[PDB]
């Protein structure tokens, strides 16, 4: 496969596609991708680390931003307390074989050439647009502040300082890269992740809300919280256990059952997959289980790692 | 008059009273006020100036930021520009009577623990607070930026650096200076300045062609400006000749016209001076003359002082 399609696959959109090809032309390219240190890494912020591995093995450098003021200016708590959290999140994201430039939002946000291009980018950026673009980043509010409209702002301008071509995120993202692309002289191509759904079923995957598979938990915790997830029979759509099975499970896969239920069963594709369980020729608590036992042995390097 | 009195004459509001008598008991205190670097200095500066060194006579220092980065964040063009004409302004200050320390903005308002503090209070401050407080301050836009609801949580955190016991600005800052109340650990006292009317009579005194008198403008200027200025008979207010008569001319005044039309008057009081123009005792071409000519006597040591230089 070639390092294009290595790049698109599972992607839930590239902006744009052409442009992609002409980036990938050049000898030395870089991309970037931010998180607000979170107490747990889980599913979702791994399937974004494999997105940027194949961006690392198509040439590319790679650069996480560990976006400790962006978190402060979306309310997370104290900034030093912020910083902490951040450390270990380093710590799994290198235990998940990405080998990176790892900064820290705080070492480049406050300079004072930064900042001037803060106030410059603010005088080009309406309020309308502002709002527009945080409506899937930010928290819940009846008396929006002031900081909901500064927050695009600094994560265009960071774009603009990390030099990036390829600027990666989830779908939530994306209302921000298009003002990076309106607002900088280069335009940076942009490659969006889908939003995998938690498993209570009711949401995205989240650490404030107790619906995650972390990269860390022990087998028992796995097997636990798959067990109890959202997983309807036949319903695909809005499933987290199917989208886990898509996402991060390898093809051929074996599921093991007793000879009672059919025996054991060879899938060769997600698609696949997906038509064995939508006929209900798979039931939840098979592919469950199937799920949860190939998960501790994907997850298994990383626990080991993390000591 | 006593100190306290002193500060009062002539301002539309004091954010408090009370709070502004327990300030002038201590041995130090410190004043400041904002200007935004302007290609001329007028009578609305003056005006300012003139309460700064009713201050400075109370015993406060005197603290004016030459707004630099403020004006930027507000669309006046580029920041070295911005910083050549308030190099000017301070000239002009200076030879307006006032001894006080003058501070760039962008000395201090791009400091790591300054910006991490506008940030502080970004998260503090409702967009609809921020919005609601540039109404009066932020230029006629169709598209308004995010420029505008940084600057005011900008010039709160100026004011919790300059570590001041009292602001001082127009009635336009009013609600910037509520905000500063709101969201600092120590209140500052606020003292507002009455907003004076352009000479078109159609706004607020800027620098648009004949609105404005300039402090170092030249006599004849002075004259063709105030000749045409708006300054309907009987009424005072809106009125720029009375207001300019109100809080620059000395009383008593002796305003001078023929014996046919009733002969030379002799006016007190600027109280005493409305009475007569209200009830069309005086007309608006005599008030303009008289007005004209004083504002040239008022306005002689400041041309003066700057012609030493
Ligand atoms: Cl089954
Ligand atoms: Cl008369």
């Amino acid at each position: 496969m070639d390092e294009f399609e290595l790049i698109k696959r599972n992607t839930s959109e590239i902006i744009s596609e052409e442009e992609l090809r002409e980036v990938l032309k050049k000898d030395e390219k870089s991309a970037s991708i931010g998180f607000e240190p979170s107490g747990k890494i889980h599913l979702g912020h791994y399937l974004q680390i494999k997105k940027m591995i194949d961006l690392q093995n198509a040439g590319f450098d790679i650069i996480i931003a560990l976006a400790d003021l962006m978190a402060y200016l979306n309310q997370k708590g104290e900034l030093d307390e912020i910083r902490k959290i951040g450390d270990y999140n380093k710590k799994v994201f290198e235990a998940m074989g990405l080998k990176a430039k790892y900064v820290y939002g705080s070492e480049f946000q406050l300079d004072k050439d930064y900042t001037l291009n803060v106030y410059r980018l603010a005088l080009k950026t309406t309020l309308k647009r502002a709002r527009r673009s945080m409506e899937l980043i930010a928290r819940e509010d009846e008396n929006p502040k002031v900081a909901e409209v500064i927050y695009p702002i600094m994560q265009v301008n960071s774009i603009h300082y990390e030099g990036v071509d390829v600027a990666v995120g989830g779908m939530e993202q994306r209302k921000i890269h298009m003002l990076a692309r309106e607002l900088l002289p280069k335009k940076v191509v942009c490659i969006h992740n889908p939003v995998l759904t938690g498993l209570d079923g009711e949401g995205k995957m989240s650490s404030s809300k107790g619906n995650f598979i972390a990269v860390d938990d022990s087998p028992e915790e796995i097997r636990a919280k798959i067990k109890k997830a959202y997983c309807p029979a036949g319903v695909v759509e809005g499933n987290p256990i199917m989208e886990i099975a898509k996402y991060f499970l390898e093809y051929p896969l074996t599921i093991k059952r007793p000879e009672k239920f059919g025996g054991d069963l060879t899938v060769n594709s997600y698609e696949e997959l997906e038509s064995l369980f939508k006929n209900k020729e798979l039931h939840p608590m098979r592919l469950k289980n199937a799920v949860a036992e190939e998960l501790i042995k994907i997850l298994e390097p990383i626990r080991k790692r993390l000591s």
